[PDB]
Order: structure tokens, then C-alpha cells, then sequence
């Protein structure tokens, strides 16, 4: 028996000055009927309304490391973190993240400087994000889509789709921050359409079968070369740079140091480098993360069983 | 008698989130010796401290908008903005302006998130600046090297580098705020590196001869279309966008609406847009800059007289 998706979310400003999910977001709050389908209306959320009105990714911590159920369930205070207080209210809205009261899904909205075209961030394998991708990949032939796992560290999830039951990040780059660009702003609203099309169909019992695909699973993070003091000493090499989920072979050039001389990847494997020189990622200590490039086979979600 | 230019200032980090002239700035305070030419040394200078530490375009006033003698003049507080007081503190540096004690020149580095490539803005059409950008031409052929005059409205003037008696900005894009490429950083270094060479040339006496050439000439800003209440009712149409001095005709699209609909450029003129959607120049209400394209003689500097 499946379970329909009815309390469903779309979150922009998350990050204030990733100027997409900022825009539609409130042209949605003004004209929310682009948001309804037959089954369903999803809800329009300004996730960071502060770091927005500001045009700044967060104003005192990053509102999308802010969802642990440890920050969530701390005990308030005045000097608490702007993003924490808010996302203690997102918690109110959502979730509660972890209770039956969550929402189905939220679908939160993103833009990077790196050049990673259309990319789905996905905290887990579950199957309903993997036919999602699929769904957008064959809706848009020629259009790469590609999905990235982020499976958290261990324990506790940070983000702000952590809160529903279930959710996903959409990711469109490149895109300097503050700049809203109309190619991007459209075929981001399309993508959201053809979502919301997608959860309709779930929702109506739409037989979904089994496939295989190529995703890119999360090894890891590498920083920039930097002195004894943190400071860079180096960027992204030209041969790297813009080429997101690109094959990189170790002996490849990953870095230009500023005394000219190059650094080479020292891997013992071919790896798939994504969010290559991503403005928010600097202060992470993040050049780029390491994925590796694995095909997955994904079970059918079908109305009912064989 | 041509005057040597002994006291040259190269100044980055004015805007804090322009990664070329941050680290080339803070790269030549530790490695001086690449601005030493024979007859003199150019002083570098990160010129907004504490917005280059912060990451940000200014703190409190965009400091390329608070060297006014009015601004320079005008009597200290505690309440004043900070980058009035770095103002004052560059006034003391590198003028003060108006007086005899001001340096030479002020080459002052900017990035844009726009596609200017590289592009000179000149505040006057002096026609030493006209030279060094037909000299710079004349050294990268194949590379386009733009000539921006941008005129103050009136009296006064407002930038970092009108401090000085001369001075120009060497602007590069389209690179994100808060992202450093490799390949800006190296030729925006590599034509620094020019613009010091030819000021040597002029130090030692060379001859430079008449010579016409076209320049942009500013004829001021369209804003983004907005709503009743100032928000962004659309962006930058995606057939103007990333097109930067190249001709705009009456009747060609300039923007999309949210709504789906076109707004097309009304002018009499054919106009050559640049800074097309630059981050910073949202809340400046500006969307781009009209330019005229107009054919300008230059001219000779030359060390005697005819
Ligand atoms: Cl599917
Ligand atoms: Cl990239
Ligand atoms: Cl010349
Ligand atoms: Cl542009
Ligand atoms: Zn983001
Ligand atoms: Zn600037």
C-alpha cells in the first residue's frame, strides 16, 4: 500500500544569495497555483528570510549545518545563532524532524559557482530519489542530470530537507552568488514542475519499474593548498576548473600555485571531482569533493506487490 | 619635460569579494620584488582591510563611492562608516587628493561577475590612459582590451584611484565574488606586470605616438524591471545577457519578466551595453550600463616637442 505525498515543500533562500530558489520562492508566495497539482499543493518556503532580505549566504551560521536534532533540540536562548533560532522554527514547520508529524517531502533549491549544470543531492539511497532523477533525466533528453549521494558522516544529518520524511536538494550551477541569471531561473522552474508532475504520478499509483543508473556517491574533500597560516597559496588549475564530474586520473594537475608551480592528485584512483570552486565552500576548506562514479540498480515502486 | 611617474600605487581588495586584486594584493606585500621596475617601485595595497578579511564587498559604505573631498573633508566621528575612515586613512596614503603630495598613479584592480573581460574604466579621457590601453592592446593581440570612459556626473569624484593625480581600474570578469580562477588571477598578474612595464617606458623618456582608436563612452544605467515595491520583477534577458559590448538595437529584448514576457529596449540609438548584470549593482538599481562606441585621436606623448 503506498503512501501519497500531500504535505510537500519547496524551500528556496536557504543560502540568502543563491538567487534562483530566492526568486521563486517569492514569485510562488505571490502566485502559488503554479505550485498545485490534482492530488496536491506544495508549500513555498523562504528557508533563511534574514540571509535573503540580506543577500548573504547566512548572517551568523550556515542555516543548511543548522539541522541537527542536538541543535534542534537544544534549549533556546537570546544568543543563539540566528540560523539555529530559524531553523528550530523550520523544525516547527517541517518536521518535527524525526515524528510522524513531518512533512512528506521538501524539495530544497540551490545554485553553486561550480559548474555542475543540473544535480540532484541526495542524503541516502532511497528509491524514490533515484526514480525522481531518472524521471527528470528521461523529461530532458541531452540535459545532464546527474545525482550525487551525500550520505552523512556517520550520525546526525545537518540539512534543511532533513527535517521532512523524505527530501532532495536541486543544485544548478554555475551561478556567481546575488546574480540571477534567466537561463537558469527557467529551466530551474521547469525542473520544479516536472517534480511536482512527478509526485502527482506516485501520488495517482503510477507503477514505477525497476532500472539501473550511474550516480556519483561522496568520497570525500580536498582543500586548497594553503600556507603554515590557512591562508590559499594556490586555486583550482585551469585544467580542473569547470570540469565538474569530469574523470581525474591521479598525475593530473589539480592546483596553480601562486609561486607557479603545479600540484598533481596523488589518488591511487580515478575519481569524479564535483563542486569544483564553490565561492561558500573557501571557509569550509573545500577545493572540490571526491566522488566515484558507481551504477546502481534501483527497485520498482509499484502500487502493488508482484 | 615629461614628469616621471616615481610614486605608483597598485591597489586590490578595494571591493573585499574581488578575489584577483585580494590575492594578488596580498601576494605582492609578500613578494614585493615583481613590482620593482628600474626607475621606480610600485606600492601595493590592500585597500578595504576589513571587508577583504570578511569576504564582502564593503561593511558599510562601498569605499569605491567614499573618496569625495567632501567624504575626505569632512570632520572624523566614532559613528562615521568604516570605509569613510579607510577613506581618510587612503587620502592620507596616496593623496591628499587635490594636493601636490598625491602619488603619480593608482592602478586599482576590480573583477565583475559581468562578461567584460578585460576592460580599463577611465574617470577622464587623459590621454596617458589611452596609451597604456593601446599599449596593452598592442601586447595581447587576439585579446580584447576595452577602454570604459565613465565620466563623473559633474563635480565630484568618488573612486579609490581618483585620490591620486592619475590613476586607472583594471576591471575582469566574468568571475563570481568570493571565487578566484586561475586563469584571471595569471593574466590580470601578467597585465599588471604590462602596466608597470609601460610606465617605465614613460619613465625612460619613450616617444608614443598619435594614434586613434575606439572607447566606450558612458551614457548612463537601465535598471532592472521591478515591481511597485522595488523588487526584481525580472532579470537580464537571456540574448543580452553575458553579451558585453556588443551593439544593442531599439526593439531588442533586454529583459524577461517572470511572467513570461518580454520587455525590449526603447532607446532611438544603437548603445553598447556593459556590466551586464553585475552582482553588486542590483541595489545600485542598475541592470547594465549604455555606452557609446566613438573613435577617439590620441594625442602623442612625446619626451620634446616637435
Ligand atoms: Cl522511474
Ligand atoms: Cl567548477
Ligand atoms: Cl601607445
Ligand atoms: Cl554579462
Ligand atoms: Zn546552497
Ligand atoms: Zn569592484
Amino acid at each position: 500500500s503506498r503512501e501519497p505525498l500531500l504535505r510537500v515543500a519547496v524551500t528556496g533562500g536557504t543560502h540568502g544569495n543563491e538567487m534562483c530558489g530566492v526568486y521563486l520562492a517569492r514569485y510562488w508566495l505571490q502566485n502559488p497555483g503554479e505550485l498545485q497539482r490534482p492530488s496536491f499543493s506544495a508549500m513555498p518556503v523562504l528557508a533563511n528570510p534574514a540571509a535573503t532580505a540580506a543577500c548573504c549566504r547566512y548572517l551568523d551560521r550556515d542555516l543548511n549545518r543548522s539541522c541537527t536534532l542536538t541543535f534542534l533540540g537544544s534549549t533556546a536562548t537570546p544568543d543563539d545563532p540566528y540560523e539555529v533560532k530559524r531553523a528550530r522554527e523550520l523544525n516547527q514547520l517541517l518536521g518535527p524532524k524525526g515524528t510522524g508529524q513531518a512533512f512528506d517531502f521538501t524539495l530544497d533549491l540551490h545554485n553553486t559557482t561550480a559548474n555542475t549544470g543540473v544535480c540532484l543531492i541526495s542524503e541516502s539511497n532511497i528509491s524514490f530519489n533515484l526514480h525522481l532523477c531518472h524521471y527528470l533525466q528521461r523529461q530532458n533528453p541531452g540535459m545532464p542530470c546527474r545525482l550525487f549521494l551525500y550520505e552523512p558522516a556517520g550520525t546526525e544529518t545537518f540539512s534543511v530537507e532533513s527535517i521532512s520524511k523524505n527530501g532532495i536538494c536541486l543544485a544548478m550551477g554555475p551561478q556567481p552568488q546575488g546574480v540571477l541569471r534567466a537561463d537558469l531561473f527557467s529551466r530551474m522552474r521547469a525542473l520544479v514542475a516536472s517534480i511536482l508532475d512527478f509526485i502527482e504520478l506516485f501520488n495517482q499509483g503510477m507503477d514505477l519499474p525497476a532500472f539501473e543508473m550511474d550516480i556519483y556517491r561522496n568520497l570525500g574533500s580536498v582543500d586548497f593548498p594553503r600556507t603554515a597560516d590557512g591562508d590559499l597559496a594556490g586555486t583550482v588549475h585551469p585544467q580542473l576548473q569547470d570540469h565538474d564530474f569530469e574523470p581525474l586520473r591521479p598525475g593530473e594537475p589539480i592546483f596553480k600555485l601562486f609561486s607557479g608551480e603545479d600540484v598533481l592528485y596523488e589518488g591511487d584512483s580515478i575519481v569524479y571531482p564535483v563542486f569544483i570552486n564553490e565561492a561558500a565552500y573557501y571557509e569550509k576548506h573545500v577545493a572540490f569533493l571526491k566522488s566515484e562514479k558507481i551504477r546502481v540498480t534501483v527497485p520498482a515502486l509499484l502500487r502493488l506487490t508482484p
